[PDB]
């Protein structure tokens, strides 16, 4: 029997197989009913007829029945599993509470009648995936971001900082952006569009003032990009600009510190002990950490930061978008962890208490 990855986001659902490389599901995280309910890619077509909602805020799970309608669609229709013939992986943001997780359990077994599950910390696996169990994980996905330090494979509470800029807003400020360049993109169409611009083309700068500066003499930074009416147009600054946000999210009007800052911070608030490991292990997670530059820019960032002799490290794998879902899959396909999973016995002895006692 194989085992089932299944992660969870604000804005993506990534599901698959336990073994694989790669999800085999990616949806939107999106429920819509009418004003007889539509997940993922449908509601979002059918959204002149529907209330689209979104059941994971900033990677907290706070709409339990439209939570219950996405696993069965991504049972049924995505993957096209029964669900009772499969260990189930299912992952958690960081400081989720007791009650939350709890409550996945329960719904799991008693929803989907799974013959197992187990539930691990997203961050957790993006650093398994990356061959580790010590480091600082910053996770940016598509409503949050989070600096997870962790410490022989357990996370350190207290020090977990918590960000509420991603992926989407970095979306939505390349709209209004691209507008103040004399273009148009308000209509949800265009917001598709802005998204597509902002995965392909945009990029962190290693010093923002000085790209400004080459951006205001050349074209050398220019580039096209062709639509879907046929227009093709010239985007320069708004490249940089728009993943500049991350390091100063005051672009968007947020009194929030910059993803140097909160890392720093982190760091900050451990011990001296593993202080130096984090430092070398600072590995970056989730879709918007994507922006070629971005490692670079960390890199100087923490640099001028930190202690002028401390040597520091930033991780980016090439295929981090999805490093949460890929460390869930080598993680549920160990040899060890088969004796790990929760199974439907211990969950009917125990109740759903049981799924705290975990090590990922
Ligand atoms: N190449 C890319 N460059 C920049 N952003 C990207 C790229 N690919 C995907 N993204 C963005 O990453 C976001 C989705 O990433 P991810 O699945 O890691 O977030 P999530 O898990 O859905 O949300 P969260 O982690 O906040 O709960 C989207 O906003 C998407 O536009
Ligand atoms: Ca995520």
């Amino acid at each position: 029997t194989t085992a089932l990855v299944c992660d969870n986001g604000s804005g993506l659902v990534k599901a698959g197989f336990a073994g694989d490389d790669a999800p085999r599901a990616v949806f939107p995280s999106i429920v819509g009913r009418p004003r007889d309910s539509y997940v993922g890619d449908e509601a979002q077509s059918k959204r002149g007829i529907l209330t689209l909602k979104y059941p994971i805020e900033h990677g907290i799970i706070t709409n339990w029945d439209d939570m219950e309608k996405i696993w069965h669609h991504t049972f049924y229709n995505e993957l096209r599993v029964a669900p009772e013939e499969h260990p189930t992986l299912l992952t958690e943001a960081p400081l989720n509470p007791k009650a939350n997780r709890e409550k996945m359990t329960q719904i799991m077994f008693e929803t989907f009648n799974v013959p197992a599950m187990y539930v691990a910390i997203q961050a957790v696996l993006s650093l398994y995936a990356s061959g580790r169990t010590t480091g600082i994980v910053l996770d940016s996905g598509d409503g949050v971001t989070h600096n997870v330090p962790i410490y022989e494979g357990y996370a350190l509470p207290h020090a977990i900082m918590r960000l509420d800029l991603a992926g989407r807003d970095l979306t939505d400020y390349l709209m209004k952006i691209l507008t103040e360049r004399g273009y148009s993109f308000v209509t949800t169409a265009e917001r598709e569009i802005v998204r597509d611009i902002k995965e392909k083309l945009c990029y962190v700068a290693l010093d923002f003032e000085n790209e400004m500066a080459t951006a205001a003499s050349s074209s050398s930074l220019e580039k096209s990009y062709e639509l879907p009416d046929g227009q093709v147009i010239t985007i320069g600054n708004e490249r940089f600009r728009c993943p500049e946000t991350l390091f100063q999210p005051s672009f968007i009007g947020m009194e929030s510190a910059g993803i140097h800052e909160t890392t720093y911070n982190s760091i900050m608030k451990c011990d001296i002990d593993i202080r130096k490991d984090l430092y070398a292990n600072n590995v970056m997670s989730g879709g918007t950490t994507m922006y070629p530059g971005i490692a670079d820019r960390m890199q100087k960032e923490i640099t001028a930061l930190a202690p002028s002799t401390m040597k520091i490290k930033i991780i980016a794998p090439p295929e981090r978008k999805y490093s949460v879902w890929i460390g869930g899959s080598i993680l549920a396909s160990l040899s060890t962890f088969q004796q790990m999973w929760i199974t439907k016995q211990e969950y009917d002895e125990a109740g759903p208490s049981i799924v705290h006692r975990k090590c990922f």
